[PDB]
């Protein structure tokens, strides 16, 4: 992209040479096009949708990777999925770091005791908690919420593909749709969404936009994976996870 004019080191004009992102320039005068690469960087936009919250920094939020005892998830799991705790305004928050291919936090999903959702960074359509952890494979389990994603991980010793959905059950169709490209590196996709009216509707939807023939639907004797996990039903979670 065009950054701004620059004097030409060739023909010797003054402002007839334009500088782009590339790092390349073009001189209208002499008509030369060479591919400053530094200057160009120092001008790359970034940031996200105005109004949205800034990604919370672990080292500046009192963040610690504690274990969710009342959920059955350990620190070790939390630490691998990128799920941490923050103490702000004396209050407590749980943070789900949605990272990109290069482990760069892109967005975060923050919730508190009363269970109030808050977003940060650029929580795009393809938001998939855990996504950055698996380069394809045999199977991939897709829970509904980060904590369900977390549960399957506990039970599997964090050794196999599990991701969550960015904007809950509703976006189910769009998130999976938005992630069709991704989800197709695995031979299977275990849609393990909530075990209720709303959740069951989401599965209906997701299944639709997802790659035909690879889907699969989990059936838990509880509300959701963690619900089971807090009721010895790990058996049925494992039973449907392989
Ligand atoms: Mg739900
Ligand atoms: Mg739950
Ligand atoms: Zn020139």
């Amino acid at each position: 992209v065009f950054l701004y004019h620059i004097p030409c080191d060739n023909c010797g004009s003054s402002d007839g040479n334009s500088l782009f992102s590339d790092g390349h320039t073009f001189c209208y005068v002499c008509e030369k096009w060479t591919a400053t690469k530094e200057r160009a960087s120092k001008r790359k936009p970034s940031g996200g949708k105005p109004g949205t919250y800034n990604v919370w920094n672990f080292g500046e939020s009192n963040g610690r990777y504690s274990a969710l005892t009342a959920r059955g998830i350990s620190k070790e799991t939390c630490q691998k999925a990128g799920y941490w705790i923050a103490k702000v305004d004396g209050v407590m928050y749980q943070v789900a770091d949605y990272r990109d291919q290069n482990g760069n936090i892109v967005s975060q999903k923050v919730r508190d005791k009363d269970k109030n959702f808050k977003t940060t960074g650029s929580h795009k359509s393809d938001a998939l908690f855990g996504k950055h952890l698996w380069n394809g494979g045999k199977k991939i389990v897709v829970t509904e919420g980060e904590i369900d994603m977390l549960t399957v991980m506990e039970l599997q010793d964090c050794k196999y593909p599990v991701v969550s959905l960015g904007h809950g059950a509703s976006a189910a169709k769009k998130t999976c749709a938005a992630n069709y490209e991704y989800f197709d590196q695995f031979e299977q996709i275990i849609l393990m969404f909530d075990m209720d009216e709303a959740g069951r509707k989401a599965v209906e939807e997701a299944a639709q936009v997802l790659p035909a023939g690879k889907v699969r639907v989990a059936v838990l004797p509880c509300k959701d994976a963690n619900e089971c996990h807090l009721n010895g039903h790990d058996r049925e979670i494992m039973e449907q996870v392989w």
